């Protein structure tokens, strides 16, 4: 009927259509922040723990005393390498959980647990 091909059924029928829609349902102005289950690490793997807090400003208060209780100390983000001493800390990254409390003086370290090349061999 026709030349080679027009439409065939078996060639690409393996497309992802998944264009639903949405844009903001359940959206809450309450002055006071909800509990939400926050996961804090440190640096490396000294102190792991991950419990539900709230807390606006004070909250900050938290990473500092939680490890060791300091005046001023400054709060660094392995997530994109920045340094930050003021609320503006989680509004200068996405909505994530990281904390991280040292003495300046120090710059952040390798830490990768993909897929590096130590394994090749077997």
């Amino acid at each position: 009927m026709e030349y080679l091909s027009a439409l065939n059924p078996s060639d690409l029928l393996r497309s992802v259509s998944n264009i639903s829609s949405e844009f903001g349902r359940r959206v809450w102005t309450s002055a006071p922040p909800p509990q939400r289950p926050f996961r804090v690490c440190d640096h490396k793997r000294t102190i792991r723990k991950g419990l539900t807090a709230a807390t606006r400003q004070e909250l900050l208060a938290k990473a500092l005393e939680t490890l060791l209780l300091n005046g001023v100390l400054t709060l660094v983000l392995e997530e994109d390498g920045t340094a930050v001493d003021s609320e503006d800390f989680f509004q200068l990254l996405e909505d994530d959980t990281c904390l991280m409390v040292l003495q300046s003086g120090q710059s952040w370290s390798p830490t990768r647990s993909g897929v590096l090349h130590h394994h090749h061999h077997h």
